[PDB]
C-alpha cells in the first residue's frame, strides 16, 4: 500500500496557454502541455473565471460521510489502530496561500494546511496548520478525521508532491486562453498519469474551458437483480484499437456525440456497397446537439480548415450557383460535382462545366423558378425563403413553419447533385434562437465535422441579423455512413483526447444576412490534434 | 415473514376466452388447460424463466445468510405442486441447475429420491429454507400453489409475463389486490412465436470503484422547473424500470411538462414546448398503438387511402365521416388563410397532390392531373426495389412553391426509407408536434403505412423513427396527460395486413385488421364540456 491511496491525497490546478514565439505559429503543435500556466506575479494570470471557482469549490468541498467509515479503517489499518461535519484538507504552498483574498481565508468548510519555511504559527491569525515539510503532512493527515486532501497548488507545491509520488488523481480545469504567465504547472508524464473523464465545455467570462481527471496509472440493491432479468436477450474489430477511448470513465465533451457515433457505426452498422464498389458501414437514424451558448463546435481531435466551409456558405446565400466562382478562391468543395464528365454521367449534356444547377443557393433564393443557367438573373422569381424565415423570426417568432428547405423534388435531377442537408427548422424561446438541420446522407469520415460547423456559423449568422443570441444546433441524420477506408484513420481519431472547443466571433456590425464578407467571422483559441488523411492512400 | 427468506411468485398469463370490453390487470390471468400450458410453445417466456430462476450472486448472499441465521455451489429453490411436476416434460426434470421441490400429498419420498425434495404442506417448507443454503426462492406456481401462498402473505415480488394472445383455459392466476401488490417495472415489448409479450414486476407494498462515483457529482456541479407537483406523479416516478417503448412518448410528456418553455401561440392558448424529440419503435417486435388511453384507427387509414390516391378534396372524408380536415376547410378558416377564391373543403396542394404531382400547378380539386408532376410514391416504391441502398429514397410533403395555397402546411415535413437484409426502415420529420392529441395518431398512421410500403416492396418492417421539430402540449391538456402518466403500459397489439395486397394503391379499409389491442379506458383530453 502507498502513501497516496491510502491518504486520499490529489491535487487540483486550473491551467491557461502561455505566449510562445511567432516565428512560424499560424501553423503551431499542441498536446497536453498547450495548457500549463498556473500563475503571473504571485496570482492568478486571469481577471476572474468564476466557473472555474465554482468548480474548485465544489470538489474540495465535497464529502461523503457514508464511505467514510471505509476509509477511517483502511487509514487505521495502515499505522496499525482499531477502529462536528466531516471535513477535507486542504494543503498550499505558503505563496499560494498569500495569493489568496483576505475574505476567502481560511478556505469555508475546509481545513486549511500551509506549507512554510520562513513563516510559523504565530505569523498567523488564522485557524489554520503551518507545516514546514511535506513528511508532516503525513503526520498530520495520520492524526485528524478528514475525507479527502487536495493539493491546492504552488507549482513548487505541485512539483514536490507529484516527484514523491504522491498524487492518486489531478483535477485539471483547461482554460482555453491565452495569458502572461511566470509560474508552470509540471510537465506530466504520460506513461504515469492518464485521462480518464473529460467534462462539458463552458464559456465563462469570454473563454471555454473544460475539467480533467488524470489518473495515477499502474505500470437499497434488490432492484439491481431485477436489472439483470431485464436483459435477459456485429463487426468484431479488436478491442485494443480503442484502448484509450475505452479508457475513458466519463466521456461528456460534446466531440463524443459525434466519436461514438462513429464507433457505433464500426461496432453495429451495415456493411453494404455502392453500386460501384466502395464499401461503407452504415446505420439509420442519430441525433447530436450543441449549445453554441458555449462553445463553437469545431472538432478538435483532427484540424479542420473553415475558410472554404465559410466561402461556401456566403455562395449559398448570395443565391449562386456558378461553381467558378469558389474556384476563383481556391475553394475546391464543388470542383468534381462540375465536370464534363460528372454532368454527362449526370445526363446534364447540356450543362456548361461548373454550373451546378438549381442547388442550395438558388432553392434558398429562388425555390420554384425556372432554372435556366448559372449566369441568369433570377431576382423576384421563385420563393425567397431565406428572406421569409428571417422575416418569420423577426416578426412572428413563435411560428411552427420556419423553415429553410433545399429539397426540390422537381429540380432533383437538374442539381449536379441531391442536398445532403435537406432542412433547416428554427425555433425562438427568450431572445434565442435554435436550429435542427436534417441530414438525409452523412459520410462521417468527412462530410460530417465540416457541415456541423457550416450549419452552426449560419444559426450565429441568423440569430445576430434577428438581434437574438444563439442557442441550441441539432443535428439529425438519416443515412449514416462510414467509408470502409476510412475506418484505419477514424480509429486513430477514435483515441485522440478532445481539447476545449474554441470560439466563433462575427463581426457585430454586420445587420443583414446578405452583408457578410469573409473577414467578419474569427475563430478563437482554436486547439487541436494534427490534420488527418481520412485514406492512407493519397 | 417473506421478506426475510426473499420468496417470490414467477408467472405467466394469457388472456382468457370471454360469449364495449373492459381491461385491468385482471385481463391476463390465463394460467393453465387440461393440465397443460394454454398455449403451444412461447420460446421467449421459457427463456425469461430459466434465466431468472437460475441467476445467482454469490457476492451478495453473504448478506442473506447472515439475514435468515439471525432471525432462526450456490443455487436457488423452485417450488411447484403437484400437478405442476406431472406436466413438466421429464427430459427437463429434474430442473437443470434448481434446488428443485414439490408441494403434494399423495406422494412422498418413498416414490422419488432425496436430492429432489418432497414436503408437506404450505408453513413446512419455511422450516426447510432453515435448512437450506439458496439465494432466492422461486413459486413456479400450479393454480392453488400461487393461490394459498399468496393467501399466506409469503410472496414478495412477482414476476409476471403478460402473454398478449387468447386461449382456452381451465385454471387461472388469483386476482393481485392493487392495494396489497404494485408494479415498480415494465419491459421492453416483444413477440414470440406469433404473439407479442411483456415482464412486468409487482413489489409487495410498504403500507405498515467509489473514485469515480464522487468523480461523477463533481461533473454535475453546475446543474440547474414549472408548477408541475411532485405527488401528481406517484405512479410514473414509483416506477424503477420503464423499458416498454410506450415510455418513450410518456418520458417525452414528462419532459415539456417538467421543463418545457410557456409560450402562448396562433390563437392565444397556452403551451408548453421545447425543440428536438426522437422516438424509435420496432415495428418487427410491434405495432405502437398507445395503450394508456383508448386510440380508433379507421379515420386515419382513411386519410392515408385518401393521400395515396393523391386526392385534396375535402369532401371524400367527410362523407365517411372522417373528420379530421374538417375545420381546415371551412369557408371562414380558408378566409382567414387569404384563400378567398378557394371553394370549401377544396385544401389545394396538400399531402396527396404532392405525393403523386409534385410541381405540377395546382388548379381545383377536381380537375385531372393524370401525368403532371412528379410520382414521387411511385418514384420511392421503384426506388426500393430497384435500387434498395440509394440514400435519396424520400417522400416530401414541404412543397415551398404551394406552401400558400394549401389550406395549410404539412406538419408531416417528409419520410425517407433505409433497406438492408430485406428489411425497411423509415424516418419521419414533424416540424410541429401537438403531443397530447395529435402524435399518437401520427405514431399510428406513419407506422402504418411503413407496413404498407414494406409489404408491396417484399420486404419486412424494422424501425419508424420519429423525428420531432416544435414538440409542445397545450395548456389544458395538462390535466388529462397527468392521469395518462399514471397508468402503466400493456403489451402493444399487432397489425395485419391482408397479404393480397401487392400494389400501394390497391390498399381498401377491409385489408388493415388490428389484433389483440389491450388498451386502458378513452380520455377527453380537453375535460370541459
Ligand atoms: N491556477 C492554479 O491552479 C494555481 C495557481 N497558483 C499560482 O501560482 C503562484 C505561486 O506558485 P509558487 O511560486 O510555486 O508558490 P507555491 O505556492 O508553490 O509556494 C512555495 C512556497 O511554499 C513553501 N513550501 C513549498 N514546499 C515546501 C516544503 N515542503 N517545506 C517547507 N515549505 C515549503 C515555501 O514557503 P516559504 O517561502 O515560506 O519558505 C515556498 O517558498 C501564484 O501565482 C499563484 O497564484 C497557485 C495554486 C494553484
Ligand atoms: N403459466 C404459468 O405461469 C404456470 C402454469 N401452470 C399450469 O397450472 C396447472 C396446474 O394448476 P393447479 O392444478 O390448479 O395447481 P397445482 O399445480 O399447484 O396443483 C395443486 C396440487 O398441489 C398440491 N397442494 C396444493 N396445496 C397444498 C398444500 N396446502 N399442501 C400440500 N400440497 C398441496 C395438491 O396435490 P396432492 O394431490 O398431492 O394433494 C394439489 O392437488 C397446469 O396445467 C400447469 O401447466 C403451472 C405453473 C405455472
Ligand atoms: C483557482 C483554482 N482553480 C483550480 N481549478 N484549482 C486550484 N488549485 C485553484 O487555486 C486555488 C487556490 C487559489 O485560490 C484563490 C486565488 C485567487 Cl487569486 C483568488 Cl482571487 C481566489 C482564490 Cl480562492
Ligand atoms: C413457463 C413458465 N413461465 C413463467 N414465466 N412462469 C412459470 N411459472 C412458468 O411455468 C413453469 C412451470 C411449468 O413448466 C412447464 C409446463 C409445461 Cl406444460 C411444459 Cl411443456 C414445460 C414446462 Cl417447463
Amino acid at each position: 500500500e502507498q502513501v497516496c491511496d491510502v491518504f486520499d491525497i490529489y491535487a487540483i490546478c486550473a491551467c491557461c496557454k502561455v505566449e510562445s514565439k511567432n516565428e512560424g505559429k499560424k501553423n503551431e503543435v499542441f498536446n497536453n502541455y498547450t495548457f500549463r500556466g498556473l500563475g503571473n506575479k504571485g496570482v492568478l494570470p486571469w481577471k476572474c473565471i468564476s466557473l472555474d471557482m465554482k468548480y474548485f469549490r465544489a470538489v474540495t468541498t465535497y464529502v461523503n460521510e457514508s464511505k467514510y467509515e471505509k476509509l477511517k479503517y483502511k487509514r487505521c489499518k495502515y499505522l496499525n489502530k482499531e477502529t462536528k461535519k466531516l471535513q477535507n484538507v486542504v494543503v498550499m504552498g505558503r505563496t499560494n496561500w498569500e495569493s489568496i483574498p483576505k475574505k476567502f481565508k481560511p478556505l469555508s468548510n475546509r481545513i486549511n494546511v500551509i506549507l512554510s519555511r520562513t513563516l510559523k504559527k504565530e505569523d498567523f491569525d488564522e485557524d489554520v496548520y503551518i507545516i514546514n515539510k511535506v513528511e508532516d503532512l503525513i503526520v498530520l493527515l495520520g492524526k485528524l478525521n478528514y475525507y479527502k486532501c487536495f493539493i491546492l497548488g504552488g507549482s513548487v507545491v505541485y512539483q514536490e508532491f507529484l516527484e514523491k509520488k504522491l498524487i492518486k488523481k489531478i483535477y485539471f480545469t483547461r482554460i482555453n486562453s491565452t495569458y502572461e504567465c511566470d509560474v508552470f504547472f509540471p510537465e506530466i508524464n504520460e506513461n504515469e498519469y492518464q485521462i480518464i473523464s473529460v467534462s462539458d465545455v463552458y464559456t465563462s467570462n469570454n473563454t471555454t474551458l473544460d475539467f480533467i481527471i488524470y489518473k495515477k496509472t499502474n505500470n437499497d440493491d434488490e432492484e439491481e437483480d431485477d436489472f439483470v432479468y431485464f436483459n435477459f436477450n456485429k463487426n468484431s474489430i479488436h478491442p485494443n484499437d480503442f484502448q484509450i477511448y475505452n479508457s475513458l470513465k466519463y466521456k461528456y465533451h460534446p466531440e463524443y456525440q459525434y466519436l461514438n457515433i462513429i464507433y457505433d457505426i464500426m461496432m453495429n452498422g451495415n456493411k453494404q456497397s455502392d453500386r460501384t464498389g466502395v464499401g461503407v458501414l452504415s446505420k439509420f437514424g442519430y441525433i447530436m446537439k450543441f449549445d453554441l451558448s458555449q462553445y463553437f463546435p469545431l472538432l478538435t481531435t483532427k484540424k479542420l480548415f473553415l475558410r472554404g466551409i465559410i466561402e461556401e456558405l456566403l455562395w449559398f446565400i448570395r443565391g449562386e450557383t456558378n461553381g467558378n466562382t469558389l474556384l476563383n478562391k481556391n475553394v475546391r468543395i464543388w470542383e468534381a460535382n462540375g465536370t464534363r464528365e460528372f454532368l454527362d454521367n449526370r445526363k446534364l449534356f447540356h450543362r456548361e462545366v461548373n454550373d451546378l444547377g438549381p442547388i442550395y443557393g438558388f432553392q434558398w433564393r429562388h425555390f420554384g423558378a425556372e432554372y435556366t443557367n448559372m449566369y441568369d438573373n433570377y431576382e423576384n422569381k421563385g420563393v425567397d425563403q431565406l428572406k421569409n424565415i428571417i422575416n418569420l423570426i423577426k416578426n412572428d417568432p413563435t411560428s411552427r413553419r420556419i423553415l429553410l428547405c433545399a429539397w426540390n423534388v422537381k429540380d432533383l435531377d437538374q442539381m449536379a447533385l441531391p442536398p445532403c442537408h435537406i432542412l433547416c427548422q428554427f425555433y425562438v424561446f427568450d431572445g434565442k434562437l435554435s436550429c435542427i438541420m436534417y441530414q438525409r446522407s452523412c459520410d462521417l469520415g468527412l462530410g460530417v465535422p465540416f457541415n456541423i460547423a457550416s450549419y452552426s456559423i449560419f444559426t450565429h449568422m441568423i440569430a445576430q441579423v434577428c438581434n437574438l443570441q444563439p442557442a441550441q444546433f441539432i443535428h439529425v441524420l438519416g443515412n449514416a455512413h462510414v467509408y470502409n477506408n476510412h475506418i484505419d484513420s477514424l480509429k486513430i481519431q477514435l483515441n485522440r483526447i478532445p481539447y476545449p472547443f474554441p470560439t466563433l466571433k462575427l463581426n457585430p456590425d454586420i445587420k443583414n444576412i446578405e452583408d457578410f464578407t469573409i473577414s467578419d467571422f474569427t475563430i478563437q483559441n482554436y486547439v487541436h490534434h494534427e490534420k488527418i488523411s481520412m485514406d492512407m492512400a493519397a
